[PDB]
């Protein structure tokens, strides 16, 4: 039938990532939290920004990241010290 090569489904172009089939092309754009290596979209490390939970430590998730406050806290999920 001539399906227009999706090009982003391919197992070497997105790969876990929005992207928008175009005529003869296509676009991997990550969500946000995500990023592009060349071609595959996964998540980045937001812990490489600095320690998100305002003091205690930053670690990497998907969809945010993992912090560890000072001992005796109660973090959350991948938002932030709380
Ligand atoms: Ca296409
Ligand atoms: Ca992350």
């Amino acid at each position: 039938s001539a399906v227009d090569m999706d090009e982003c489904k391919e197992p070497d172009v997105c790969k876990h990532g929005q992207c928008i089939n175009t005529d003869g092309s296509y676009r991997c754009e990550c969500p946000f939290g995500y990023i592009l290596a060349g071609n595959e979209c996964v998540d980045t490390d937001e812990c490489s920004v600095g320690n998100p939970c305002g003091n205690g430590t930053c670690k990497n998730v998907i969809g945010g990241f993992e912090c560890t406050c000072e001992e005796g806290f109660e973090p959350g999920p991948m938002m932030t010290c709380e």
